[PDB]
């Protein structure tokens, strides 16, 4: 009568260890995803961390490159500059010469 | 979602440990029980193999005594009986030496 | 860091149902044998009341069979000496009767 | 003897769900912890997504830029060397008269 | 898939040991009557060969006790018969010693 | 490892079940033997108690018959008895008469 | 004699069926070992994939950049061997006049 | 009557192990099913890594090829540019020579 | 049930018959008792007409001596008693004479 | 098969406690008819025993009877003859005187 | 006297032949009774065998109505599963003419 | 004569009681061996009544088994099935473009 009761006892018990177990599974899968969303989430970090440094880097090259550019041309445009102006004044030196 | 069904299930799983330690208890229960009635029934065992020790070695010792006096009687009623027949035999013997 | 602390947890957590699990197959290992000695110890209770109440009747009827030939015995014996003691005075009588 | 067993296994079971429950407790400590952590890094990548939006907008605006400079300046360059070669023709064609 | 119908089966194989384990009591205690029957039935023949003899032993003293009332009640009607006879001679005598 | 653990246990269970089936088969035998030897126990009780019903019958009767010889024997007595005092009295009157 | 048989039997049956629940024990773990790890597994393809497919849908959007940028650039250079050979032309136009 | 609970007993218990035994098989067949199918998911998860990493390097690869093309695009812009502005002044040199 | 109570019927009968058996002992016994007495007081009417017929014979005999001897005494008186008378008429004749 | 030998051995027996029955009533009517006889002779033996008792007792009284009658005579016999001699003396003494 | 207790004997085993009669009544009516038991028992069994081999029938011929359902089935699903293959490799051939 | 007659029944009737002492062993034999039977007669139905059970049990476990068996036959079949009118459609789709 005791030994009915503790057996009882026992059995309830292990049934309720095994709703328990699956719970256990149920959790880890929880978990599981919950780590793959958070291992995603931080591979997209560094995938753009990246993409921006790469950005920077591009865009700064490239700007290098124009002004580059506009200082040649600024460079051609004061000899062009000079030479006209030379010209000009030899231009009106031999314009009074004649006139 | 997913963290928040593998966290569900954590907390029901934490639930259930608490019946179950209350199965324990139950089952704890019943076994201190069942010792306490083995003890009792061992000592009616002990109790009852002693009183039929005691009771054969004395109807043994008893029947003993008894067949003692039955034969020691017997050897007295087989003497006594042959003497009544030998006393029988001389006495008809002297009366036919009257009549 | 905490997606896996909280997974090491869960499946720890399964490793130690095992071991419930075990000490529950142990605790009904128990109480089946706790049943069956129980069970036993009663039968051996009522097997040695039954042979105690037979070896007393059985004893108080081999006393009684006993003295019930012993009586028996004296009586005849008693018989045989008075019958020996008639037949020596009805001997006496008759030789008196020849010297 | 099995009921010292099994009752011996009952406590063990007692103390196994006590490992449980700590496990259990440190599983939702993690979960949540999880959680918070997927929280902060979608921030991160959203956040990170908008900075790299500026940044193409921005890199290609100012590109933009030095191009129309380039183009003006190259305006510039041509224009000029058409009035170096415009002063030139006249400047010889004036030379000629006097000389 | 596999998995489930493994512990399906296990969990099916436990629940029927558990059957088998009852039947296993209904088994013992139907070998315990048994002995406890027969062991009855092996007192009550012993009970009753008891019986027997000592009926066989009673009667046999019985008989004997009455047989004994039955020669001294011979012997004193013959006693007082002679008496009778002894007493008739001696008052005839005197009724002669007066008419 | 763990598939295997299990595998083995599987294994190991289905060893075990026949050696269930052999203890079975044994018990199997043992009560079929007892159902045959519980009829003779019974005969024999019948039997002795049919015995001591013949016993006891015998017993009454025999002592209903010396009964009867006894209490013949005792009025036989009475007349005797009755037959001395009167002759006694008798006596001692005539005696009177002479002395 | 064959109660005891069947009896010691029945009790060895019992012995033998706690071993059965033992390797009932050990399996029920092993289909939970084996199911956790289903569930890992399972768990790591799906992650796998979904990092394969971000993998390519991040590979194909910059494809789709870099084939957009190369067809402007191509757009741009056409015009410029437009303007070339527009440019040739007008220039042996105007070599003609002259010389 | 208790011989015949006992063996009624005893019969169940042996087709039950029956039953035991063929749930014991299907566990069998489970763990061995288990054991298949964990080997065919490494072999995806192995398959799947080495994907991923082939989708890394290809499409690395893809890229830089990419690049190339860009870069080679840019250095023929540049000197058709300059061709461009070269025959530019040139046509403005010769422009003016006639008008 | 029937088959017990037609086997105690014919144990019944078996004990009845052993009673039987006796009591055609005891009249088997009364009559060859009755026939001994019989021939006994066949010799004994004999004897008493051999003794009845020996005393007539006797007796007879014995009164026949008696009643000659009486006649002899007769005839002897008549002579005597017939000289008396003639003798005392001669007497008183002689007397005459002489007184 | 064995229930009717035993139907056949039961009516085998009834029938032969019917010849029991009627051998049992020849048994009765013989002692009923020896006792009548026993009757008849012991008449017969008391009827001689009487007609003894009667011959010897009034035998021995006729001879007393007639030896009283033969001394009467005698004395009668001895007075006449002692008459006859005195008669003679004294006739023989008147003889003288005369002659 | 020894007519009487012949006579006496021979009334009691009168009245023993009629307790015969009686008790052999018993045992007819036992054995037409065990008899009408034998032979439901024995129609019993009859039936019970038939049953089992109705019972084992009918599950061997359910077993062969499934078991052949299933190999068609399977028939079928390889028919099917050979169409797909056939009508995959047959899309792909029109596939890589198309595109 | 009657004293003949009446010792002859005695005798005769002495033989008859033997004769009905052999009828009762035999129709005692016939219980015992008839009692026996109907043991036999019970175990046997006992016997047949579980190899019933067990053979109903056995057959539905396998009934079971096949069935399950036949659905998910049926499932796969239909996903094959539902796969070929899939494909055929999308045959004759391409197979319109082209001819
Ligand atoms: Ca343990
Ligand atoms: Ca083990």
């Amino acid at each position: 009568e005791a030994a009915r009761d503790g057996l009882r006892a026992v059995m309830e018990a292990r049934n309720v260890t095994h709703l328990l177990q699956q719970e256990l599974t149920e959790a880890q899968k929880g978990f599981q995803d919950v780590e793959a969303q958070a291992a995603t989430a931080n591979h997209t970090v560094m995938a753009l961390m990246a993409s921006l440094d790469a950005e920077k880097a591009q865009g700064q090259k490239k700007v290098e490159e124009l002004e580059g550019e506009i200082t040649t041309l600024n460079h051609k445009l004061q000899d062009a500059s000079a030479e006209v102006e030379r010209l000009r004044r030899e231009n009106q030196v031999l314009s009074v010469r004649i006139a």
